[PDB]
């Protein structure tokens, strides 16, 4: 017993679930570590006590089990390392893509992808029913009905960490849990739930909740979501350097609305550093508040009174953040205030930003190729009163022949780059106030031009134009210049001519036909007309007068 | 013995604090792990000595004390995960943030925030009092005195990682250390010194040391900050991934001047993917010469006659950092060379930008709504002979009528987007000399135009303009344009106009005065004027000579 | 014997290398953990099989050998933390930089750095005799043959991590390897293979496999490189947030062509928040096909029936990475379509990029103090029919002699910042379609002006101008403003003008001489020239035929 005391004071402490018949069991006898090494199939339900203790476990194997692994009283600062979550039903699931990688978007078509497996697609529900309109009738009840995923359901814990997750039709899920994070998740394959959950409903609002790297797949919701999580004015919560791929929902989300009877929104999270590609709706879906409006007030949050629906000072945190290839929306958002920086929105089969937002700064945009599907939606769509400085909004597709480009009547927008359809932009203002020093060069062209566009007068023709024009042949060392005029609908149509042909002359428009006296408008100001033959001047005089004068014999 | 010897063979060897009754004796022990497993009361000045030996020390609880913990003879490669450094004395401290979030200014409100607490706010000192003028006689001398934290000192180690720390009131110091890192920690607390610090003011320079990934919060000091650091070509150490919120002086920070009679300056240090938030003084506060400028020279570092005060290559790698709401300056640098991209500022109380550099280039960078409490204080400096490529300059708050938007009177600049007033920027030059085939595009309005003016002239009349009028209504298929000139300052005054009224003419401006001879200029022109009620042209003729020429009869 | 089930149940398993005598002998007796609490030299080739158990090894020591230490069997989610690789042998290696950190291009002088070292510099080879011409006769034959390295060489494994990896003159080599990571990099100095490769030549394609975080330094070839790596359509491989410095070949590479007779080449693959410092070849090498075409096939990939050479659908995910300082090209990539996001390459010794790609959108580009060498080549290069959307092209430095700053014949760019020399450009088409209500203001001038020109035309000369000139002096509330045509070569020859003098007039250019018929064009305008000392106009009747009027007396 010489050694029995030296090797207590000696020997690392853990046990492993091999040497026991029930999860509770080995946690009961844990002291500090805790080694998964066998697989371990679970009931739903199942609920296992760790007493305050703070413990490592160290996953070298398999959770198997349909429905909820719940974890009570865990210690703080607890970790949980290379957990792995694997359903026991291989559920139906539908695969809206094809071989080649496209969306596949025809009723018959989803429903025909139908198969069963835990390793890819998803299972469809509620979503699917508008998404893919006339699915819903052609799968049975009980593929509707299902519900498969196996989730890890933390409860009330403060300070844990979660490694290097993964997972099979998975779902981790934190109720009531402030301080914890999920960091480097190795791809996670999704099931019927959001795949990473934080859910503070009841208690303190949700603070300090994070996912940190790695990456999620599939599910039949949303990659990572939010539901009364407030970061505070240090923005202590949220995604920073996460992907998510083919999410049935959205990639990231903060919930909207109600759950319960009060609210499920989020407020202070960073969202940055992240990447969604293909998701069936949105890459981000950052709104506070639902559209279908189902409520009029807002239980449990801030009155309707003080901020009307889509007006909530929600300040999340948005910057580096990458879309791809959504079917929704790429970046979906809401709300009052704020700034959202250095996005870039590209490649989406629907409109690339939905922003149903008042009084946003929004700088260093990228936001093209959206809408290759040509639904009925603009791109770019900004509801109230914002600033855009920057923005890259053309790409190398061919234009959808639906929608607008932009559309942001209440917005100011500067530094707008691309070649953009001139006439298929709406908005409050465009404006670039403070160009320097500047030059128009004309690439494989015979002339170099600023053209000027009055939306107003027509969306589709330019109304005038300064315009640079080669006299003869490369290097002749000779062009002309021209001021333009619209007319009757015909661009260019009344021109004055500085130098054509080298002659060092100037060309000037003159009426064919007799003057009005409102022909000329300012004092000591003359316009030439033909009368009879003969060159006449209208003028303008010293007095206010006008007066005519033949300037020809 | 034959279990004695299988059983020293097969299990992991680890001591914990509990079986003990001195940091130091665990220490002793200790082989290959070290558990923290109980709180740990330390004394100022404890010192524990490592022999050299490789440890991973595990903390499942704190370390508690006034003072500082000093680590002695650390072996390479040791690791300390979840640290806990919280002090033991509950200081007085300020709290310069009202319940919205809005700063304090005003000494006497800023002094009535003070408060016993080891959470939040921080001890105040010398640089508040600066900071609030007034304050420093509203507080005792035993608050003015105090200088509270609980101190880990690491002293002369190698490639000691500190992983997930954690604390209140805390800091953790690195002295005379190399290819140390400070990984994710997890919202520490700050105290009254910096809450992470690499101090190399003797030996070699430091090198390989960095802050990598999670956040701090409060402390009275900067949140991370560098003395005689030098990441050398290599740029091997600095910030990556890090957050500060709230910092009593500034987010980040290389230190500036001497210490101790030599210098504590850095070069080559990495400051990338970070945010400062809310800090009293500055986000980023990367100069290396102090501005009050106390010595002649630079004992220890490259001396005045090579390079003057503001002028060190520092050679900082600064890339894709965000700052919002500083009271100080966002961006603080100084130094010659190099190069600053992807920078975002937005929201802050004072200056943006503050570049006491020469012959540095600054390129996609965003300064925006900067200044809000109006500053004495232009919103973006840059000193010396520097050039910016792109960068976006306006929000949607409102201007302050103190200051300039831009002061960079040496610089060249291109690429200035937003809705920036033209009368509040003062640069070398500003250049835009590559725009391709290009239109102005008029929304909301019956005009569009290319204005042009002249700072020299007149910093807020345009000088001229090249604009396009609507003709009567929308869809009338006509317009007019216009070629003007600025006369008794007022805009527009003087202007040839072609197509107005549709008529298909131009409006030309002539002299309601016999013009003098000075009246043409080239040769091979005309200008005309009235004399006695007579339509006259006064023309400089191919051989040089001028004569006039009555046209009307 | 009661105790020895109870320690069974209760401690952590782990061996350590001291208490065996091979490390297979380890191995073998490993259950859970693995100590390495000794140096360990190995035999080149020395095989260990783990038997497909799933250990964490703890490294505290080094692995030192000349050749490969080779792991066989590794049970999946196995972990290698702190792994140190050192080579038994001390290489000649040549060191192309000189004090200052300038890069040595002169054969002679490279050759006079050669040297023994461990720690620094690279082992030349066949691309060293292509990149210094003249150094392969200035080498004796056994520094030409050396291939000195310690690898450390996983085989067929999956899930298996290494993390905080080191060495002196070191590979990690990853052979038909899925899901595998090498995470947080401690500064590899690599020896004569690439530092970090993933090999799958055979079996499936590479799938999962990624360097996250941390850096490496030297090495004789690329930091970190793929053969035969397929990300799939969920971009599920590559590198995330890792620097490369002073690699011998390139920072990140994706090989080009066949080896061992099948490809090696790689698809949708990210290369993400990564950065590349001083490589002697490229920062990032991202094409498919090689240069030289040695066959006119792919052997094991798409045929070239399909897709020609350089036209591949690589499809790699890039956005935010930096170069700085490369000898060859920063950015060099080939294929067909994709983007490209957010570029940073500055201050490059060679070209900045060279895309030999078709189809490709390059958005949020920075290519600037590229070629300082002065190679006879282009800064900025697209072969093929591509986007670029916004994209900064110049920065502090002299423009190099040779060559141009952009050569894109079959692309269009939009958004071109920076003083870009504006006949240094070779596009397909320069558009700026966009603009809003505008303003040129010229700044420490007494002028402000759009100029035009025509590049055909002319490369170097503008073709005309709108320009204001002010009257007098600063505030005399004057100005004026002209339109202004090229001819003979000479900008601005011929010049109408409004308000010159504030005489409140135009001054027209007229022919000196007697104008042809053809010197006026269009229906219902004038032309005016001297004739015999008398004004005359040439007009265009309504009718359409011309006539002559004499408007003097
Ligand atoms: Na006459």
């Amino acid at each position: 017993a010489a050694f029995r005391q030296e090797a207590n004071k000696k020997f690392k402490y853990s046990v492993k679930l091999s040497d026991y018949s029930t999860l509770q069991d080995a946690v009961t006898d844990a002291v500090d570590g805790l080694l998964i090494d066998i697989n371990y199939n679970f009931t739903d339900g199942e609920s296992v006590d760790f007493x305050g203790k703070i413990l490592t476990i160290n996953c070298k194997a398999k959770f198997i089990g349909d429905g909820a692994l719940i974890f009570n009283n865990m210690g703080p600062g607890s970790v949980i390392n290379q957990p792995f979550m694997e359903s026991k039903t291989t559920p139906w699931v539908i695969f809206p893509w094809d071989a080649d990688g496209k969306w596949i978007t025809d009723a018959a078509l989803v429903a025909a992808t139908l198969k069963q497996s835990k390793i890819e697609g998803y299972q469809p529900g509620v979503n699917d029913w508008v998404k893919f309109p006339g699915l819903e009738a052609l799968l049975p009840q009980n593929v509707k009905d299902q519900h498969i995923a196996a989730t890890l359901d933390i409860r009330s814990a403060s300070r844990v960490e979660i490694r290097n997750a993964g997972g099979l039709m998975a779902a981790y899920l934190f109720r009531s849990c402030h301080h914890c994070k999920v960091i480097d998740s190795d791809s996670i394959i999704g099931g019927k739930d959001g795949i990473i959950t934080f859910e503070n409903l009841s208690g303190d609002w949700g603070l300090g909740n994070y996912v940190i790297g790695g990456r999620v797949h599939y599910g039949s919701g949303s990659g990572v979501q939010f539901l009364r999580n407030n970061g505070g004015e240090s923005h202590n919560g949220g995604v920073i350097g996460v992907t998510s791929w083919r999410a049935g929902e959205s990639g990231f989300k903060t919930y909207q609305g109600s759950v319960g009877g009060g609210t499920a929104r989020n407020y202070n999270l960073q969202f940055r550093d992240s990447v969604a590609l293909s998701p069936v709706w949105d890459g981000f879906d950052l709104g506070s508040d639902p559209g279908m409006a189902p409520e009029p007030d807002r239980p449990g949050d801030l009155p309707v009174s003080e901020y009307p629906f889509h007006q909530l000072p929600n300040n999340h945190l948005v910057d580096n953040i990458l879309v791809m290839n959504s079917l929704g929306v790429g970046l979906g958002m809401d709300g009052s205030g704020g700034y959202v920086s250095n996005v870039t929105v590209q490649d989406c089969a629907g409109a690339g930003m939905l922003a149903h937002t008042y009084n946003r700064v929004f700088s260093n945009i990228t936001v093209i190729d959206c809408n290759y599907l040509n639904f009925d939606s603009d791109q770019i769509i900004i509801i109230g009163d914002c600033i855009v400085n920057g923005i890259r909004a053309a790409g190398i597709k061919p234009q959808p022949s639906n929608g607008l480009v932009i559309s942001a009547p209440n917005s100011t927008i500067s530094g707008l780059v691309g070649n953009v359809p001139p006439d298929k932009i709406l908005v409050g203002n465009l404006l670039d106030p403070v160009l320097g020093q500047s030059r128009v060069i004309g690439f494989n062209s015979d002339t170099a031009e600023l053209a000027l566009r009055i939306n107003k007068l027509s969306a589709t023709l330019d109304s005038g134009a300064l315009r640079s024009h080669l006299n003869g042949y490369a290097g002749s060392g000779s062009a002309w210049t021209e001021l333009t005029a619209l007319s009757g609908s015909t661009p260019n149509a009344v021109s004055l001519k500085v130098n054509r042909g080298d002659y060092k002359t100037t060309e000037i428009p003159i009426s064919g036909t007799v003057l009005p006296d409102e022909g000329v408008l300012d004092i000591n100001t003359m316009s030439l007309y033909l009368d009879a033959g003969a060159l006449w001047a209208l003028i303008r005089l010293p007095d206010g007068s006008k007066t005519r004068m033949k300037l020809s014999v």
